[PDB]
């Protein structure tokens, strides 16, 4: 896996990918 | 109204959450 | 839960709201 | 409902989301 | 207009109902 | 030639029309 | 309309031009 | 077709939707 | 795990490869 | 190929790796 | 946080993964 | 080459198909 840069949209896409049936939280700052 | 599934379904949380921040939690 | 509601079966952006933090 | 930043796919992909089944007219200037 | 507002500023979903059928 | 279906239909005329603009209308 | 002719069926980025403003 | 101003992961999309099921290669610099 | 199929799959390999690039080939 | 074991079957993002340059 | 850096910065798959169920 | 094209500058799809198989 590489370093990613992800802004907006495409981090919860890559949170999907992550995590999966797992489920997850985005929380931002 | 639409069907909604997978990564669709989390960038639609994206659209209607913003920074408020959402959960997604298929278990529940 | 979502999947069953906004997925299986099909919801609003309003009923989406319900998942915000 | 929050404020977005939408430019360009981003912004088709929230016409598609808010219009569904309705359809919708991409107009840019 | 709204569409530029969009990507330029912010806008609401509200406004992009103005685009619907 | 591939399958193109909701927010994959508009994203491939986003692609194909870009600021010529366009209109989506599943009813038509 | 486009979706028949796209979703339904399979069409080319060229039919896809056809829906161009 | 107009010129695209495509970076990341919309220029692999763009690459999907052209090439389709005759694959392709991505090969960044 | 999830499936993965078509413009899905290719942005989960972006996601994965980055600058390494990467190969779609259905055919394979 | 990848199509079979990731979209017909299911894969891990490890899996995915084996398609990198 | 992660998501900031994400953003700002680079962030891995393995920092994602602290946003898991 | 024509990948940085797309993104520092613009590119055509008739380019991007330099790249299928
Ligand atoms: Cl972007
Ligand atoms: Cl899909
Ligand atoms: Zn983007
Ligand atoms: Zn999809």
């Amino acid at each position: 896996f590489v370093n990613q840069h992800l802004c907006g949209s495409h981090l919860v896409e890559a949170l999907y990918l992550v995590c999966g049936e797992r489920g997850f939280f985005y929380t931002p700052k």
